């Protein structure tokens, strides 16, 4: 799959990506695109805050599914 993350100012970035992906191995792959720490992440998904220990498919996110990204820290 792909997914696209909107940055605060709607600045897109794609992300390749697999169904069963925890949440923090996306927030490590906006970190090698992005150089944001995981720790620093705030990600959302139809209004709904995304917690580790969870996979993209836990939440329902698709193939050309729309993460937010916010900053935490």
């Amino acid at each position: 799959m792909q997914i696209f993350v909107k940055t605060l100012t709607g600045k897109t970035i794609t992300l390749e990506v697999e169904p069963s992906d925890t949440i923090e191995n996306v927030k490590a792959k906006i970190q090698d695109k992005e150089g944001i720490p995981p720790d620093q992440q705030r990600l959302i998904f139809a209004g709904k805050q995304l917690e580790d220990x969870r996979t993209l498919s836990d939440y329902n996110i698709q193939k050309e599914s729309t993460l937010h990204l916010v900053l935490r820290l």
